RNA sequence: UCGCUUCUGGCGCCAAGCGCCCGGCCGCGCGCCGGCCGGGCGCGACCCGCUCCGGGGACAGUGCCAGGUGGGGAGUUUGAC
């Protein structure tokens, strides 16, 4: 009777975006960057 | 094309709405059910993946030598009768 949906729109310019996983874009520290690049060189070279 | 917002000196969030399931405390007892109370993949809010996004790039640039220029600067000299 009173219970209603009232949804959101995660467009552009419209309502604020939610919290999703941002693991790929973190500013990782030094000891982590270094080893990952170290492994990649064993595939490039 | 794209996560869809252009007539106006407005508002916009914190866990949203719900949507499917698991659980506890009281009446049912067939308990993973009815009153108070919670978790959950996260459904909504698609998956997978090896460099944060772009721009350059085996040249710039750094080290050591070789040659030219170089009163900006340094040292000095600028006869005797
Ligand atoms: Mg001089
Ligand atoms: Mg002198």
């Amino acid at each position: 009777p009173l219970f209603e949906k009232r949804p959101k729109n995660f467009g552009i310019g419209q309502d604020i975006q939610p919290k999703r996983d941002l693991t790929r874009f973190v500013k990782w520290p030094r000891y982590i960057r270094l080893q990952r690049q170290r492994a990649i060189l064993y595939k490039r070279l």
